[PDB]
């Protein structure tokens, strides 16, 4: 309990709840304890965490209860990518961009090999250790395939069926943001998110446009048609080199069927080239 764990400070508080940085009084291990302000989502996530146990996935260590309140004890990692971008608001060095995107793709590759899509990859849930080791967490929106809006693919925004390609979109968004510090698609609403995406990449594919009208969620709403699209080439000139730009264009294909999945990404020149 807080019998056994000393509270060192507050890591975060939000919609997720509250995460405390704590220390075991007997062993002196430092941990992250998530306290809740039990639901199906929690049980689903714990199952996935066990399946995915690995050095690039946050470890759940134990669960306990104090007077009916659930506490989950995790591995503690010193920071997340969101905090890192606050410290470096104009982006990180190109070497660190490649290392974090490599590691993210490797972690997603492991999820996908286990038939799990994460569906909510964003800087806030990418933990980065003192040794620069990236780890994934926050599996509450994840799905097993056999059964805030800024990083979501257009097909997920529209309510379409989805597969492994959903996570590759998020990778492309993070590649850009690590390079210049700026969120690539900062929409203000679901509709404005679709607008912001097309403002860069041009009109959505035919099937997605049809989904806007067949999905009753958008009944009577105005489709956000784009005027003069900008292009990734224009958006990232002087930010991305041609090799990273090439990779980014193939992560951010509007049609999920055209996106590179993880194995193809790892065969890309971005990761296969060796500094001389
Ligand atoms: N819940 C959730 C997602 C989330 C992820 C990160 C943060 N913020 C943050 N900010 C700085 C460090 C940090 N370290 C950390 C978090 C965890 C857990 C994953 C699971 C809950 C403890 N272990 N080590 N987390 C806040 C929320
Ligand atoms: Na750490």
């Amino acid at each position: 309990v807080m019998n056994k764990f000393e509270i060192l400070g507050v890591v975060g508080e939000g919609a997720y709840g509250v995460v405390l940085k704590c220390r075991h009084k007997e062993t002196h291990e430092i941990v992250a304890i998530k306290k809740f302000k039990v639901k199906e989502t929690t049980l689903r996530e714990l199952k996935m965490l066990r399946t995915l146990k690995q050095e690039n996935i946050v470890e759940l260590k134990e669960a306990f209860r104090r007077r009916g309140k659930l506490y989950l004890v995790f591995e503690y990692v010193e920071k997340n990518m969101l905090e890192l971008l606050e410290e470096m608001p104009n982006g990180v060095p190109p070497e660190k961009v490649k290392s974090y995107i490599y590691q993210l793709i490797k972690a997603i590759h492991w999820c996908h090999k286990n038939d799990i899509v994460h569906r909510d990859i964003k800087p806030e849930n990418l933990l980065i250790s003192h040794n620069d080791v990236l780890k994934l967490c926050d599996f509450g929106f994840a799905r097993n395939l056999s059964e805030t809006r800024w990083y979501r693919s257009p097909e997920l925004l529209l309510g379409a069926p989805y597969g492994k390609s959903v996570d590759m979109w998020s990778v492309g968004c993070i590649l850009g943001e690590l390079s210049d510090g700026q969120p690539l698609f900062p929409g203000e609403s679901e509709i404005d998110q679709l607008f912001t995406i097309q403002k860069v990449l041009g009109p959505l594919p035919s099937e997605q446009m049809k989904l806007f009208y067949s999905n009753p969620r958008f009944h009577g709403l105005r489709f956000p048609a784009v005027n003069h699209p900008q292009s990734l080439e224009r958006r990232y000139l002087g930010i991305l080199n041609s090799v990273l730009l090439d990779l980014m264009k193939n992560l951010l294909k509007l049609d999920p069927a055209d996106r590179y999945l993880t194995e193809q990404c790892l065969n890309h020149p971005t990761f296969q080239t060796q500094r001389l």
